[PDB]
């Protein structure tokens, strides 16, 4: 009775509000639900009631979700795309639409970056811009994620691509501005960066230079 009573109510909530304040008006139920089933039911139906609560109202409309979500996740919608997490992460299938279409958004975000390449600082422009691509994407999985291994592989997969763009009948560019950054930064010529501050880039560097390939 619980599966079609949330089989309409799921039906219900959509044709009224869109994606975006869906997740809210779920949560709120999901929430409240959980608060009720323990006022009434026996503890070991906690994980049955809420099983069949998000099957009629998450994993019933998917298609749903995994259509829109490719808005959610390409805007940087903080306290959206945390709400979106959540509905999908119960649902066995749910999850893995949203790390592909995540791995696609680095892969789009870092060719952004990686574009105007400015003749005069190649090495030190391609080394930060994979790194304010890592250094800030790191923290959406860390805020208003969860730092799963799934999406983590994502992101690394994600910037294996961008880091080793490889032009057709033409060579990466990646293990030489790798390279170059170092001598760029080793460099007593010119104006020093003192010792503690070029090894702090240094530690940083290891980062793009992991996914070297």
């Amino acid at each position: 009775e619980t599966g079609e009573y949330y089989k309409q109510e799921a039906s219900n909530l959509l044709q009224e509000s869109n994606c975006s304040q869906y997740m809210e008006k779920v949560l709120g139920r999901l929430k409240d639900e959980e608060i009720r089933c323990r006022k009434y039911l026996h503890p070991s139906s906690y994980t049955k009631v809420i099983h069949e609560c998000q099957q009629r109202m998450v994993a019933d409309h998917l298609q749903f979700l995994h259509a829109e979500c490719h808005n959610i996740i390409r805007q940087e919608k903080k306290n959206d795309m945390a709400n979106m997490y959540v509905l999908l992460r119960a649902v066995s299938t749910g999850l893995p639409h949203m790390i592909q279409e995540l791995q696609n958004h680095i892969h789009d975000e870092g060719l952004r970056a990686t574009s105007n390449l400015t003749q005069e600082n190649m090495p030190t422009l391609f080394v930060e811009s994979v790194l304010e691509v890592h250094g800030k994407f790191v923290q959406l999985i860390n805020t208003v994620l969860n730092g799963d291994q799934h999406f983590m592989s994502a992101l690394d997969k994600a910037l294996t691509s961008v880091v080793n763009y490889r032009e057709p009948k033409s060579v990466c560019k990646a293990p030489e501005l790798l390279a170059k950054y170092c001598d760029n930064l080793l460099k007593k010529s010119a104006k020093g960066m003192t010792e503690n501050e070029v090894e702090d880039r240094l530690t940083s560097f290891i980062t793009v230079f992991k996914y070297i390939d």
